């Protein structure tokens, strides 16, 4: 009720647009959310998520892409079971190139990151989350389901 933390894990999966044209294979990491709940109805969560996707060609170049978030929202409990939640904050995307050529560089952008979720309690102990974000980087648009478990106490 009044005064319960709630800390999960879990992955994450990106789907990267831009143009009409998705990266492949999608990025892929974790999320980590935190829960304090005020009273029985009310709370706040803050979430950090990433997902990186690296590429190599030897016989020799390399990139990565990386994407993290930090965001943070109002949590309403509906029940003893299903609470939902919102989020906003800050989305940073790069893209990081190199070769033996001699070439090492990036492109990023940082710009609002927006959220969305769930955390169901199979028993008041557990908790299993669930969500969705989207950042839109420039012309780049990065979405990113998030699925974790964890405890509370
Ligand atoms: O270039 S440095 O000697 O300052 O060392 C910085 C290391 O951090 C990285 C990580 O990026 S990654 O390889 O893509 O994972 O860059 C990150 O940190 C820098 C430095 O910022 S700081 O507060 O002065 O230290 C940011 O660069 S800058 O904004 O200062 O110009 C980066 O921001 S940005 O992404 O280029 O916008 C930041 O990247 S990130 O936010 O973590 O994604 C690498 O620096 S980098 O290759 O120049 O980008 C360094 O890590 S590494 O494993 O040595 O490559
Ligand atoms: C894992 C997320 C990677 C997001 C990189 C975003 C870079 C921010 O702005 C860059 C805009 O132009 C750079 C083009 O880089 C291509 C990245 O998108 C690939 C989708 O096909």
């Amino acid at each position: 009720m009044e005064g319960e933390s709630s800390i999960s894990i879990g992955y994450a999966q990106s789907r990267v647009k831009e143009d009409g044209y998705k990266l492949d294979k999608n990025p892929r990491g974790f999320n980590l959310k935190y829960r304090y709940e005020f009273n029985n109805d009310w709370g706040v969560i803050g979430s950090f998520a990433q997902t990186r996707r690296g590429f190599e060609e030897s016989v020799l170049i390399d990139g990565d892409f990386k994407y993290y978030s930090v965001t943070a929202g109002p949590v309403f409990r509906i029940n003893e079971y299903v609470s939902l939640y919102g989020l906003l904050g800050a989305g940073h995307g790069k893209a990081k190139f190199s070769s033996i050529f001699g070439q090492s560089e990036s492109r990023s952008k940082t710009s609002l990151a927006y959220g969305a979720g769930l955390q169901f309690n199979p028993h008041p102990n557990f908790v299993i989350d669930a969500s969705y974000e989207y950042s839109k980087l420039d012309d780049v648009k990065v979405g990113t389901w998030m699925l974790g478990a964890g405890y509370r106490f």
